[PDB]
């Protein structure tokens, strides 16, 4: 079950290596979005 | 197999903080655009 | 260790629980944008 | 412990599917909100 385990181990930090680059294009939405409020405010 | 299942355990603690964090912006963003709709429609 | 493999389950279930709400979260996000969008597009 | 190990491994491809989802639908955001950024800037 060891070779199960393994393979566990190595798709679960692939994934979360998908997942921390899902987090850093999130945070450029939230930039761009306060960006795009601005233009829409008087200023 | 105890050394493969604490390592499972610690990638799944570093998932939840990740996915803590896209739950947090993801609310940041839809504020952000429900705003942003406001200020381009009849009100 | 089927004590811990048991929390594993339920852990991963909870959180992909979690992940399945973002990603209703998100269309909604998608649906707004294209809204925005068309409020700035002559027509 | 291989029943359980079999659901850890099910969990994991559903996770997979959501985070592809989740992955494109950010892409699809980020070209609009650039696209949105653009119609309200000098160009
Ligand atoms: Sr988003």
């Amino acid at each position: 079950i060891e070779k199960q385990m393994d393979r566990v181990v190595k798709e679960m930090r692939r994934q979360l290596e998908m997942i921390d680059k899902l987090t850093t294009r999130e945070i450029e939405q939230v930039e761009l979005l306060k960006r795009i409020y601005d233009k829409l405010t008087v200023q």
